[PDB]
């Protein structure tokens, strides 16, 4: 009775999809919320605009069409998805998951499936568990999706970070592979980051005192870049190393778009050659919290900027103070 | 990235709770519903549940679990990879509940994220565990599935009132020299979102008094027929994929939903009269993700099994899902 042994194998990113909000808003529009200038709101983070969802654009909706399109990418059908893993911060329903609700639209009704919430650092964190799980042979194809409406989690007439996060969503589906195809995840933290990025409130004060109603981000946002040059710039080599892959291997560096400053930096201090294409959809995009990775990587996968089988490196980080980052193989253009 | 690393296999090291102070009887229970006593044990099977007080947070509850389940296993915080939270009674968005437990745990170098399942959760999160550990990424990963029910659910609706409690569980999941946990198995049934779900979201919470804060809302018999009708052979699949039939079992976890779901599971299942079944609903009530975590460390440290014994964990619930495994049990501490 010491149980069977599984049948390993290997795993990696067989399609990727995506859902961008029809509403697109220019720095323009945003001075219009707050007090600022386009000018300030482009030098300092680098968004020229940013796409903000729409009442009936729903995290649930968001993330079922990230996932139709990761899904005819890889050219699996909803019936073959033994796991739907959604990561997300915006979501207001307590149960049940909105994983087994995609799953179900999609029709997926023999997959299983949790959400997953880790802020930014959720999409990597999805990902490395879709890729244990295929390879530890108990399931064979995972979908992987994080939605986030982060406007409703943040006060639009609050220029502390009203330009800042947009919406939308990103799905990848990971599957069989003969070569590994997903590196070992790399994950920490900041427990003194608590008070960097955290909830104005908790919707159970809100019921108590509403004077500190509806919950909101509220960032220190410089504590957080020194945080973020200082432990992602390490994380983002040893998930390089882990998967036995140098600065000059990649094809790709798809970093959570938290800013093109950041990104700057981050490529800076990594040293990562002119030749590797760098992620920074934030510039039309925004930040798109936990779907920030996965809606660069579509994007940049549907380019051809890039081609397939090409190491590409990357890391989600940001709230809690905790980062998730592993180095993959990109698909193959759809 | 192209690495092959190194396999291992894993095993629950130790197991802890946390299970709050105050004791609340079924007598107590019909002073805040119209019901009796009989009513509520002849449904049910529940005779007391511990209900949190203010001081115990799920944070805290979550912690003291952790540090006893660290305690059994001989591990420090220190050498914690991961820590996966499993809760959805958590009324803040963000940071991470897990990142906040593993600071104050002693944890730091560690990662994590939370993980929201509803009844199934924490056997997801053992499944991520295992996997974790056994593709050489992780070496001790930290489980914990933290619930304060009582946080959304009125008390005074006659409905579910007398079926949940509060309360944390947790394990430690480390190499094994053999397999020491099953291939995870895990379903949903999508129709059945309206028959277990919130009586409303924050965001309809926000927009107009009443429509009270969210609360839960279930349909006991559709709920019913659906565990008995797809958790029975779920149970079976679990045993299967590890290589076991119900026979080579010492003990039977499933979540504790109430004692008469149970007793049929127990006998469509087949379960023979040498297993040991967990019943603590009867005093414990049902607590949501944290129910598998409590039961299994009562039943390891209840002295009335061996380590190294086949044992068979279930979560069932919203909406619809399940997810369970076998596993091999932990020495009782000492
Ligand atoms: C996943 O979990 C989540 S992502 C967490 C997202 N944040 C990041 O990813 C990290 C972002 N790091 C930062 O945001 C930086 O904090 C900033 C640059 C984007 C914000 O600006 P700064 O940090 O440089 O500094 P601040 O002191 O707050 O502002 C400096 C002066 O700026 C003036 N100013 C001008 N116009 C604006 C507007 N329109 N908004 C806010 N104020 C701006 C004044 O704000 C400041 O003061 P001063 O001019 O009197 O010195
Ligand atoms: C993880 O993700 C989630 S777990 C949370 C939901 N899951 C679980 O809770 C476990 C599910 N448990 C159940 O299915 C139970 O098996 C129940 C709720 C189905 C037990 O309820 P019953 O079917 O036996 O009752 P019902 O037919 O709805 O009512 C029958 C009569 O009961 C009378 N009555 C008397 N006292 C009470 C009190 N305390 N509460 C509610 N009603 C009571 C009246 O209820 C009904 O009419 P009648 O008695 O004249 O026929």
């Amino acid at each position: 009775p010491g149980l069977r042994v599984p049948e390993r194998r290997f795993s990696r990113v067989l399609g990727v999809g995506s859902y961008r909000p029809r509403r697109e808003v220019s720095n323009k529009e945003v001075c219009t919320w707050i007090d600022s200038t386009e000018e300030w709101i482009e030098t300092r983070t680098g968004i020229r605009s940013r796409r903000i969802a729409e009442p009936d654009e729903t995290i649930q909706v968001m993330g079922v069409a990230a996932s139709r399109r990761a899904l005819e990418h890889a050219g699996v059908d909803p019936a073959e998805i033994d796991l739907v893993v959604v990561s997300t911060m915006t979501n207001f329903v307590h149960t049940p998951p909105l994983s087994v609700a995609i799953a179900h639209e999609l029709g997926a009704d023999n997959a299983g499936g949790f959400d997953l919430s880790a802020a930014c650092a959720g999409f990597c964190h999805a990902l490395s568990i879709a890729a244990d799980a295929v390879e530890s042979g108990g399931s064979r194809h995972v979908l992987v999706v994080a939605t986030e409406r982060m406007t409703d989690v943040i006060d639009l007439a609050d220029r502390s970070l009203s330009f800042l996060f947009g919406d939308g969503a990103g799905a990848a589906v990971v599957g069989p592979s003969d070569v590994p195809g997903i590196g070992p995840v790399v994950r920490g933290i900041d427990g003194t980051g608590l008070g960097s990025l955290h909830m104005s409130s908790s919707w159970d004060q809100y019921v108590e005192d509403p004077s500190v109603g509806r919950p909101a981000l509220v960032m220190d946002g410089k504590r957080v870049f020194r945080w973020a040059v200082a432990d992602v710039v390490p994380a983002a080599r040893e998930a390089l190393e882990v998967a036995g892959l140098t600065v000059g291997d990649l094809v790709a560096f798809v970093p959570h778009q938290a800013n093109l400053r950041i990104i700057d930096v981050l490529v800076d201090r990594l040293g990562v050659p002119e030749h590797v294409v760098v992620s920074r959809d934030a510039e039309d995009t925004g930040n798109t919290s936990s779907a920030s990775v996965a809606l660069a990587l579509d994007r940049l996968v549907r380019s051809g900027a890039v081609p397939g089988g090409g190491p590409a490196l990357m890391i989600g980080f940001g709230a809690g103070l905790s980062y998730a980052g592993q180095a993959l193989l990109l698909p193959d253009p759809p």
